[PDB]
DNA sequence: TACAGATTTTATGTTTAGATCTTTTATGCTTGCTTTTCAAA
């Protein structure tokens, strides 16, 4: 378990191995060295840290993908056990939810959520209006128009 | 204007809501010494 070894040495280019697996952009992969580097001196495992932030920035740049697709939302985690060397998937999410305490308010995270339109998982005209308590937000219940329209053009290409 | 009746004026008592100051006690800061877990060899 990469999750268990305390004061353990890695480089930049093992971050860079990490972020190009998960196809992330560049500048996204230089802002996570930049907050590994930042806080290096006072990590009792890195590995927690390191994997807290690549999780947290491929839920954000990949929303769109994880909104029209659920199953990536559970290959990527399913993906990341395989990588951290661990069975159980409880460390992995506790990771996540422990790194978002540290990053939350940063001016990068905050750019990164606007400039992907992603805030906790919706975009910013549902966030508004749950904010506000309208009662004519877009709640899930039903299936949404583009999920009804490529569900509907792969009915009919089975059907012939 | 005459006068009964209603309202005001002046005067005081009853009860509650709150302000200020005094006395005693809690509380936090400082400084110097002692124990204890965790980052590192």
């Amino acid at each position: 378990s990469l999750l268990v070894k305390k004061y353990c040495k890695m480089t930049t280019e093992e971050i860079i191995r990490l972020c190009n697996d998960f196809e992330l952009p560049r500048e996204v992969a230089y802002k996570i060295v930049d907050e590994y580097n930042i806080n290096a001196s006072r990590l009792v495992c890195p590995w927690q840290l390191v994997c807290g932030l690549v999780l947290n920035c491929t839920f954000i740049v990949f929303n769109e993908r994880r909104r029209k697709d659920p199953r990536i939302d559970h290959f990527i985690v399913s993906k990341m056990c395989s990588l951290m060397l661990t069975s159980k998937v409880d460390d992995v999410i506790e990771c996540v939810k422990l790194v978002k305490e540290l990053i939350i308010g940063e001016k990068w995270f905050r750019d990164l959520q606007i400039r992907y339109d992603d805030f906790d998982g919706i975009r910013y005209d549902e966030i508004i209006f749950r904010k506000l308590g309208s009662m004519l937000q877009t709640t899930n219940i039903l299936v949404t128009d583009d999920q009804y329209n490529i569900w509907k053009k792969r009915i009919e290409m089975d059907l012939a």
